[PDB]
């Protein structure tokens, strides 16, 4: 139906602004180490700890697949980056430090897309 592709057309547009949400965060991480999955073979007891493990290569994955239907979705798994990184190590550690920059500094960032998610529909 013309409905079904206009639903597709605001899902594809929302994908788009979601990818330069997802890169301007991902700047905010120049170490890189959000970049990719915590390694089972490196920390085999991290399932343990984390239930739900998340990383910002397994966001692309599913932003690319337009997996994410709104933007709460979305901050939902960047917010499990840092809360995960923030359980798991300790205080005084460069990854617990370097999550608690990204949570700032993505806060600015995501409070315009909220604005423009709004606006723009």
């Amino acid at each position: 139906s013309m409905e079904q592709v206009a639903m597709e057309l605001r899902l594809t547009e929302l994908t788009r602004l979601l990818r330069s949400v997802l890169d301007q965060l991902q700047d905010k991480d120049p170490a890189r180490i959000f970049a990719q999955p915590v390694s089972l073979k490196e920390v085999p007891d991290y399932l343990d700890h984390i239930k739900h493990p998340m990383d910002f290569a397994t966001m692309r994955k599913r932003l690319e697949a337009q997996g994410y239907k709104n933007l709460h979705e979305f901050e939902e798994d960047f917010d499990l980056i840092i809360d995960n990184c923030m359980k798991y190590n300790a205080r005084d550690t460069v990854f617990y430090r370097a999550a608690v920059r990204l949570r700032d500094q993505g806060g600015v960032v995501l409070r315009q897309a909220r604005r423009e998610v709004d606006s723009i529909g």
